[PDB]
Parts: structure tokens; C-alpha cells; sequence
């Protein structure tokens, strides 16, 4: 039994910590475009620059994690130390429309790689108490959606709320609604980090006396464990083809709805029940993963999406007009990607066991580092294949092209997804062990080995 109380705790936990992180992913953008008056070219290199310089960082913090000997923990202490820090650095993120000139374009540039790294400070230790807290199938199925859906409530209230809150405290002064909202999530997610370091406990962590790790590890042994757990291997690639393909897609409807209106009022619609549907499916994931394996549900995160690529290419070739084609698209999307991250936890927790089933080395905070860093590098890897792609088809000038070329630019950008979740597919078919009776055979060594001296 998971205490109920560590389940909620790390559920809120997780609901503060990405409550904090969705006001930036989704309107620093237009924070610093339509607030602060910077160029589109400026913003979007800084956007780059900072995600490849994060997930090289990320490694970095693993192996930061991984070689801190303290009293809370090994991941309690950077887990309080990157809430406050990230805390701070994002209302200095949100202030920025008060400097002008240089002085904003360093201001701008040096709180926004701050609050990358600080996040990652506590985004690798936090997800690594998931390993700790248990190490059963059915236990870790059924821990994982909590935390999960919080997050994905976090991100779709923050859609629904940001901009009424900013309109209504701040008005013309938009910076100053900003930051006033950031002090709302700094209380959530402050909140949340004191509940879930209280609550939550650690049972089967790297720092207890009975484990296999090593902290006086080195940063090239670590980033090895990387190649040496072929299955933490495999998850990076599956990850990282999953977050292209999921960018790509992202980027299309950003652009189908910012720059093209479609229809008045679609995307509150879209939004909604796309929520409703990636809540739902993580609220059922455990009756779902009883009742189908956990094979078919990784299937099916990869086929859903694929099967809402499948349509609105069938719409881009006739008539681009289907509201009911568009939201059903989202809901498989958000089905797909709900059922991903879930898996992903649980699986990363896996990779872990299995690092100390074959390496005789339990590292968490790597296998997480790897998460983050393929969140991260999947929307750099996106960028990389779109401008790609783009300069292939003519679009290098971007001036003016063919509607012709246009329509051949969404019909690739449709296809790449589903090249990407074939792959991430695949992979899991062909090299992917740890599901079944491998599972179980890794939890009852670990169980048995965990004896004192
Ligand atoms: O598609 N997006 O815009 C997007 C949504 C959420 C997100 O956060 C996830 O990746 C983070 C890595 O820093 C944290 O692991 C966090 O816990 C995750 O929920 C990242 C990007």
C-alpha cells in the first residue's frame, strides 16, 4: 500500500511544480513579443540556444544529484533549493518590461537561461522520488497518474486563467499583471514543494544503507550508465522521437490557430475537450492498464496521435474546415500523450531498477536527467527538422511561395509526426524488455538483494 496521503502529496507537488513552468512554455512568447517589444528572430534564438544548453545541463544536475551526501535526502535538499531559486528567477523572468535597451536584451537574456537551469535543479531530483517511493507494476501504475494529472490540470487552468487574471490586476500595464500572477504560482508551487518534501517519503532511494548506489561517481561514468542501460537507452530514443513529433504537431496547431482564425472560438472548444479527454484517460489509467497491457497502451499513445495526423491530413487535402475533425484530433492527441507520460514515469522507474539489476548501480537522478533532457532536446530536434525541412522545400526566403508549396509544407508536416511515433513504436517493439515477467524478475532481485551488507 502507497499511503493515500503520499499519493495526494506528490499529486500536488507535481501540480505546483508544472503550475509554474505552463505560464512560461505557453505566453513568454507573448509576454515578450506583445510586453516587452523584442524581435520575433531574437526571442526564438534565445529559445533554442537555452533548450540545447538545458539538456546539456540536464546530465549535469543528474550528476550533481547523484553525488549530493546530505541529511533531507539526496534529491529533498535540491528539490527545496531549485523551487526557491526558480521561484525567484521567474518573477524576474516576468519583470523584465521594466528595463529598456541593452540593459532588457541582457536582462531578458540572463533571467531566461536562470530560470531553465534553476527548474532543472528541481525538475531531475523530484521525479526521481517516484523509483523510491515503490517498486511494484501494479503500485507504480497506479502512482504515477496522480502526479500526472495535476500537472495536465495545471497546464489547462493556467490556459483558461493567465489572461483573465493579467487583464483584470494589471490591464494596460500587461508586465505588471505578469508578475502578479507569478506570485500566485510562486505560492501554489512553494506550497506544493513543503507538501510533497513532508509527505512523501523515501523508501528504496540510492542514499538508504541496503542500495546498490555509488555517489562518488564521475560525470563520464554517469552519462555511460546512459549507453550501458540499453533499456534507458531505448527510452531516450522513444522520448525524444515522441517530444519531436509531439512539437511538430503543437507547432501546426499554433499556427492553424494564431495565424490562421479558423473558426471564432474553436480553440476554447478544442482546449476543453482535449483536457477533458487527457484527464479522463490518466483518471482511468489504471483500470486501462489492468484491462489492456501496458504494451498496447504505448501502442496506442503512439497510434492515437498518428490516427489525428491521419485525419487533418485527409482535411488538408479537401476542405479545411471541420471543427468536429479538429477537436477529435486533439482528443486522440491528448489520449496519445496522457498515456505517454504516464508510461514514461513508470518506465524511467523501471530503467532505474534495471540499472541496478544489470550494472549493480542505482541512479535515479540519470535516468530523469534523461526525461528532462529529452523534453528539452525533442523541441530543439523539432526546430533543427523544420528548418530542415523548410529550407528543402523553398521556404528559406520566407517571403512568399507557392500556394502549392504551402499546401506540399503541411502535407510534410503532417507525414513527419507519424515518422516519428512509427519510430518511437518500433523501437519499443524491437528493443523495449522491461514489461512483463522481466519486470518481475527485476523487482524480486532487487527485493532480495536488498539485504544489509
Ligand atoms: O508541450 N509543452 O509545451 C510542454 C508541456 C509540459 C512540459 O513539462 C514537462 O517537461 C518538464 C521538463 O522540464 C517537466 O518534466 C514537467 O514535469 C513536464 O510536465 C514541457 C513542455
Amino acid at each position: 500500500s502507497i499511503s493515500m496521503t503520499t499519493k495526494l502529496s506528490y499529486g500536488f507537488g507535481a501540480f505546483g511544480k508544472d503550475f509554474a513552468i505552463g505560464i512560461v512554455y505557453m505566453y513568454l512568447m507573448y509576454y515578450y513579443t506583445d510586453v516587452v517589444g523584442l524581435s520575433v528572430g531574437l526571442v526564438g534564438t534565445l529559445f533554442l540556444v537555452a533548450r540545447i544548453w538545458d539538456a546539456i545541463n540536464c546530465p549535469i544536475m543528474g550528476w550533481i544529484v547523484n553525488a549530493t551526501r546530505s541529511r533531507w535526502g539526496k534529491f529533498k535538499p535540491w528539490i527545496l533549493i531549485g523551487t526557491l531559486t526558480n521561484s525567484l528567477v521567474l518573477f524576474l523572468l516576468f519583470s523584465a518590461h521594466l528595463f529598456e535597451g541593452t540593459a532588457q536584451v541582457v536582462f531578458v537574456c540572463v533571467t531566461y537561461i536562470l530560470w531553465g537551469m534553476t527548474y532543472t535543479i528541481m525538475d531531475i531530483p523530484f521525479w526521481s522520488l517516484v523509483p523510491t517511493i515503490t517498486l511494484d507494476k501494479r503500485e507504480r501504475e497506479q502512482l504515477v497518474p496522480f502526479p500526472r494529472f495535476f500537472a495536465s490540470l495545471a497546464g489547462f487552468v493556467t490556459a483558461g486563467i493567465t489572461l483573465p487574471f493579467v487583464s483584470y490586476v494589471g490591464g494596460a500595464d500587461r508586465g505588471f499583471g505578469f508578475q502578479m500572477f507569478t506570485l500566485v504560482l510562486i505560492a501554489f508551487f512553494i506550497a506544493s514543494t513543503i507538501v510533497t518534501l513532508r509527505n512523501v517519503h523515501e523508501v528504496y532511494s540510492s542514499d538508504n544503507g541496503v542500495t546498490a548506489g555509488r555517489p562518488h561517481l564521475t560525470l563520464k561514468t554517469i552519462v555511460g550508465l546512459i549507453y550501458k542501460n540499453d533499456q534507458l537507452s531505448c527510452l531516450l530514443g522513444m522520448a525524444l522521437a515522441y517530444n519531436i513529433a509531439s512539437n511538430i504537431i503543437n507547432g501546426f496547431a499554433i499556427y492553424y490557430f494564431t495565424y490562421v482564425i479558423g473558426d471564432a472560438d474553436l480553440f476554447p472548444y478544442y482546449l476543453s475537450y482535449a483536457g477533458a479527454a487527457n484527464l479522463l484517460t490518466l483518471i482511468v489509467f489504471p483500470r486501462l492498464v489492468k484491462m489492456l497491457s501496458r504494451r498496447i497502451l504505448w501502442a496506442g499513445a503512439s497510434v492515437m496521435p498518428v490516427l489525428s495526423c491521419a485525419g487533418l491530413f485527409a482535411m488538408a487535402l479537401a476542405d479545411i474546415h471541420n471543427a468536429a475533425l479538429i477537436v477529435a484530433a486533439g482528443i486522440f492527441l491528448n489520449i496519445g500523450t496522457a498515456l505517454f507520460w504516464v508510461l514514461q514515469v513508470i518506465m524511467v522507474a523501471d530503467t532505474v531498477d534495471y540499472g541496478e539489476f544489470k550494472l549493480n548501480i542505482r541512479c535515479e537522478s540519470i535516468a530523469y536527467s534523461v526525461q528532462t533532457m529529452v523534453v528539452k532536446g525533442g523541441s530543439a530536434f523539432a526546430a533543427f527538422f523544420i528548418a530542415l525541412v523548410l529550407g528543402l522545400i523553398g521556404y528559406t526566403p520566407n517571403v512568399a511561395q507557392s500556394a502549392q508549396t504551402l499546401q506540399g509544407m503541411q502535407f510534410i508536416m503532417i507525414v513527419l509526426p507519424v515518422l516519428f511515433f512509427m519510430m518511437t513504436l518500433v523501437l519499443y517493439f524491437r528493443y523495449y524488455r522491461l514489461n512483463g515477467d522481466m519486470l518481475r524478475k527485476i523487482q524480486i532481485h532487487l527485493l532480495d538483494k536488498y539485504r544489509k551488507t
